């Protein structure tokens, strides 16, 4: 019942553009935080790569769920939390996020971007995944 990774990705064909990438490593101390992180992103990028826009994905792992929410314009977005993390709020998160990514800069201004700052892009998507840690949070 705790999210682990969140971010965005621009469907760049066979591979997903690392639009934005936010991590959540609570149990993954200074030993798994590194390994798991690559796990989260690598998967997050893959999902968006698997998600050819216009559809959503949920990657169920031994103890992880890599939700996926595709845009309606051109740049996709991915989410990853625990199985005990309802999709409904993940949906609203996909709402403010995709709207937040497209808002930060005109619709076409990004279109595909092909170059983003996952390390300092979409402060929202970041703060969201941090507080979203709860099963829902009720947009709190």
């Amino acid at each position: 019942m705790r999210i682990y990774y969140i971010g965005v990705f621009r469907s760049g064909g066979e591979k997903a553009l690392e639009l934005s990438e936010v991590k959540d490593l609570s149990q993954f101390g200074f030993f798994e935080r590194s390994s798991v992180g690559q796990f989260m992103t690598f998967f997050a990028e893959t999902v968006a790569s698997r998600t050819g826009a216009g559809e959503r994905q949920s990657i169920e792992e031994g103890n992880y769920i890599g939700h996926v929410y595709a845009r309606s314009e051109g740049i996709c977005g991915v989410l990853i939390t625990d199985k005990q993390y309802p999709v409904r709020p993940a949906y609203t998160l996909l709402n403010k996020i995709l709207d937040e990514y497209l808002v930060a800069h005109p619709k076409e201004e990004w279109a595909d971007v092909t170059e983003t700052n996952d390390a300092l892009k979409m402060k929202q998507l970041d703060t969201y995944i941090s507080k979203y840690q709860d099963p829902s949070q009720a947009d709190a």
